[PDB]
């Protein structure tokens, strides 16, 4: 079941932003979204990617566990955090695309291909370069795909080994304290027009736990930071955190 609840677009306008939050209720298996419609559109995944791009590079070994480092290539980049070594917690919480950009060329385009199949994810489409299909290729997911592909990595039932999904898991905490545990990814998604933030993960309560997909329109890199504002805005309305 899904309702719709428009008050949320409340906190975008205030922040003068378009966007879309999706909720999902893991006990009461419902759904809350402020934009049916937005919820349903399908964008570029960007850096939302390296979550199903961490899961194939772990279990095809491309990448041992999270401890390995992937030594900088020496480039100097306009990202400084980019510009030093990375292992798999480091590469997510950065976001370090030359590391997934490494990890894709080693998965492939026909190992790439089938496992998001697999995945059920998105279109299922890495048509484009397979460095950077999920930031410029034909690849699109939708904010309730987020959800969906989301809900079967926490509960290990993607077609990938348990541990590679405990060690994603590990690598996409975001934030915990006595209150609540959010494992995310964001994404920033500038290269196809809308430019567009993603925030995409779920809120691990004591009794149950909130799946969230976050995107908003995103002109410049100014507003980044609002994409877990906002979030957090319809989660303390929702009373989900305090
Ligand atoms: C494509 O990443 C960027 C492009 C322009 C400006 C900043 C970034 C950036 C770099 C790292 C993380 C994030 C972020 O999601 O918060 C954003
Ligand atoms: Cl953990």
């Amino acid at each position: 079941e899904w309702q719709e609840n428009k008050s949320w677009n409340a906190h975008f306008t205030e922040h003068k932003s378009q966007g879309v939050v999706v909720l999902w209720n893991e006990n009461k298996q419902q759904g809350f979204t402020n934009n049916l419609k937005r919820a349903n559109q399908a964008f570029l995944p960007a850096s939302t990617f390296k979550i199903p791009n961490s899961l194939i590079a772990l279990d095809l070994g491309v990448v041992k566990d999270e401890h390995q480092v992937f030594k900088w290539d020496g480039q100097t980049r306009d990202i400084a955090t980019w510009n030093r070594d990375h292992n798999l917690i480091t590469a997510m919480k950065y976001s370090v695309v030359p590391v997934y950009q490494e990890f894709a060329r080693q998965i492939g385009e026909a190992r790439m291909s089938k496992m998001l199949h697999a995945f059920d994810y998105g279109n299922e489409d890495i048509s484009g370069n397979v460095d950077s299909f999920w930031l410029d290729g034909g690849i699109r997911i939708s904010a309730t795909e987020q959800i969906s592909f989301l809900r079967k990595l926490y509960h290990n039932k993607l077609h990938v080994s348990e541990r590679s999904q405990r060690i994603v898991k590990q690598a996409m905490l975001t934030e915990a304290n006595g209150d609540y545990i959010i494992r995310a990814k964001t994404g920033y998604s500038t290269r196809i027009e809308p430019k567009i933030g993603w925030w995409v993960g779920w809120v691990e309560l004591d009794d149950n736990v909130w799946f969230f997909a976050m995107n908003m329109d995103m002109p410049t890199s100014d507003g980044l930071g609002l994409r877990q504002a906002i979030t957090k805005e319809v989660l303390k309305q929702e009373k989900i955190i305090p």
